């Protein structure tokens, strides 16, 4: 119900509105953004990314950020928010947690795991074992996490 | 008897690999036991051998599950004429043992795979990682996802009536 090792806390699909964002320290233990169509920019530790189709952002607890879409064509992103001790050691064995941005390559495993974790989530039914299915889902993830970004 | 057998530690309480194994039976030879382990699922891969448990005898073949459960008296033994080779899972966890509560292959501790099972290359594959074990590659990672995957096709090809609580 709340897991310990391995938990997919939340997941959501947001269509930003023109230049509008968010500006907060993060209080979530992680979340991963998949940017699916338009622009929007992301900004954290004095560098700014403006991100497109294709990018991945990651906010992790005590972050301190600021995201906004873009006035001309406002992105949609995907998100995984998740928890749990196995994941934090996880999270570890990636490079991607040193800048929190990357771009998915053509070959990537990332994007049909996110969009298959928020199609499963938007008719969860845990009678069906869907509960199963998510934290299958996350494994995936954070392994294809560690494959594309390794740390090296 | 024992091709592959690969103990892992007790690292995680919700899911844990306990070990992976191939066996080929030797002709009449077999084990005649109460089960310590949480949980233990073997597939029958070629060959002919028989479960006992409980008053009950299974002879299997290729395609057949029989399943291991703390506390349970068993004898599983290679036929003479031509052996069982079985691959298998030990496993435990608080998650592992609620999954295992929608399954019907709890009831007889048997099953026949239908042609189109996930559940065989599964196994193979867990085993196969298996022999090559490396955690700096994140093989543990990836034992983890596979038996997550396990217990879902369990409850998917035998399926109990459950209402989640
Ligand atoms: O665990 C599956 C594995 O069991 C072996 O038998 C062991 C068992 O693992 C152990 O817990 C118990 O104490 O003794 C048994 C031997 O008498 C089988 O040898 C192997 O083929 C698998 O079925």
């Amino acid at each position: 119900k709340e897991n310990f090792e391995m938990n997919v806390d939340e997941c959501g699909i947001e269509q930003g509105i023109p230049g509008l964002g968010y500006n907060y320290e993060v209080l979530k233990n992680a979340v991963i953004h998949y940017v699916t169509k338009g622009y929007g920019t992301f900004k954290f530790n004095g560098k700014v990314y403006n991100l497109k189709q294709g990018d991945i952002f990651i906010l992790l607890k005590g972050m301190q950020v600021e995201y906004v879409a873009s006035i001309d064509d406002p992105w949609e992103y995907y998100w995984i928010g998740f928890s749990g001790s196995n994941a934090n050691e996880y999270l570890n064995r990636t490079s991607i947690t040193n800048s929190c941005v990357a771009n998915c390559e053509e070959n990537s495993k990332i994007p049909q795991i996110i969009l298959n974790m928020c199609e499963i989530s938007k008719t969860y039914n845990p009678s069906r074992s869907d509960d199963i299915l998510l934290l299958k889902e996350l494994y995936s993830l954070l392994y294809a996490l560690i494959e594309e970004f390794p740390k090296p």
